[PDB]
C-alpha cells in the first residue's frame, strides 16, 4: 500500500508515512499575484542548457522522467535567487485528466493543464542524495502548460511515450534539447518549498516562470495514455498526478518583474 494519486493513497494520505507533509514549507502553493512583491535585488535567471546530455526516459509509476548526465557541469541553472551552481538531473511533468486541471502551482487559483519541473541540485553538496537533505539543496524550475498551439520541442518526448507506457519501463533518450521547452520570457516568482511528492523534503528553491508554454490537445492526450500500473496489470491511466496547493504559512513569494 504505497503512496500515489488514488482515493486511498493520494495526497491527503501522504502525511501518515511522511509527516513532513504538514510541514512549514510545503509545495506547491497558490501564487497570489497581487501579494507577491517585486524584489529588485533578484537577478535574471541564467539557464545554460547548450551542453545538456539527455540519456534516458523512465516511467517511474508517478510520472515520466527525462534523465540527464549530471556527472559534470553540463546543463546548469544559476542566478535569480540562487547562490552557486545547480546541475540539471531530470525533468518531468504533472498533468490532469482534463485541460482545466493538472498543474501543481496555481496562479490566483487558476490551474493550468500541466506543469513542467526541471530539477537541479546544488553542486556544493556533491550528489543529489546529499542535496535533498539541505534547505538549499535543489532548484526546481516550474513552467506551466496551457492547451493551444503545439510545442514543437515537446514532440520528441510525446512520441517516445508509447515505448514506456507502464511503470518501470525505460527507453534510450539521447540528444534531447530542453531549451525547446522554455517560454520566451524568464520572468519568475520564487519561494522556499519542498518536493511535491514523497519524501516531500523541504529542500527546494522554487522558481516558477510567469509565461506558460502552449502545447496541443494531441500532445497532452498522449501524456494521458500513460499508465500508473506495471505491464500486464489492470490499466490505470496516468492522469491527475498533481499535489494540490499547500498552506503558504510563514513565506513570501517574490517576483523578478514589475
Ligand atoms: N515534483 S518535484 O519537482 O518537486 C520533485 C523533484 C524531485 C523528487 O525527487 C524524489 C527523490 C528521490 N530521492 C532519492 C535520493 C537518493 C537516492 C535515490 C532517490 N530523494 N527524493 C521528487 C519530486
Ligand atoms: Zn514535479
Amino acid at each position: 500500500h504505497h503512496w500515489g494519486y488514488g482515493k486511498h493513497n493520494g495526497p491527503e494520505h501522504w502525511h501518515k508515512d511522511f509527516p513532513i507533509a504538514k510541514g512549514e514549507r510545503q509545495s506547491p502553493v497558490d501564487i497570489d499575484t497581487h501579494t507577491a512583491k517585486y524584489d529588485p535585488s533578484l537577478k535574471p535567471l541564467s539557464v545554460s542548457y547548450d551542453q545538456a546530455t539527455s540519456l534516458r526516459i523512465l516511467n517511474n509509476g508517478h510520472a515520466f522522467n527525462v534523465e540527464f548526465d549530471d556527472s559534470q557541469d553540463k546543463a546548469v541553472l544559476k542566478g535569480g535567487p540562487l547562490d552557486g551552481t545547480y546541475r540539471l538531473i531530470q525533468f518531468h511533468f504533472h498533468w490532469g485528466s482534463l485541460d482545466g486541471q493538472g498543474s501543481e502551482h496555481t496562479v490566483d487559483k487558476k490551474k493550468y493543464a500541466a506543469e513542467l519541473h526541471l530539477v537541479h541540485w546544488n553542486t556544493k553538496y556533491g550528489d543529489f542524495g546529499k542535496a535533498v537533505q539541505q534547505p538549499d539543496g535543489l532548484a526546481v524550475l516550474g513552467i506551466f502548460l496551457k492547451v493551444g498551439s503545439a510545442k514543437p520541442g515537446l514532440q520528441k518526448v510525446v512520441d517516445v511515450l508509447d515505448s514506456i507506457k507502464t511503470k518501470g519501463k525505460s527507453a534510450d533518450f539521447t540528444n534531447f534539447d530542453p531549451r525547446g521547452l522554455l517560454p520566451e520570457s524568464l520572468d519568475y516568482w520564487t519561494y522556499p518549498g519542498s518536493l511535491t511528492t514523497p519524501p516531500l523534503l523541504e529542500c527546494v528553491t522554487w522558481i516558477v516562470l510567469k509565461e506558460p508554454i502552449s502545447v496541443s490537445s494531441e500532445q497532452v492526450l498522449k501524456f494521458r495514455k500513460l499508465n500508473f500500473n506495471g505491464e500486464g496489470e489492470p490499466e490505470e491511466l496516468m492522469v491527475d498526478n498533481w499535489r494540490p496547493a499547500q498552506p503558504l504559512k510563514n513565506r513570501q513569494i517574490k517576483a523578478s518583474f514589475k
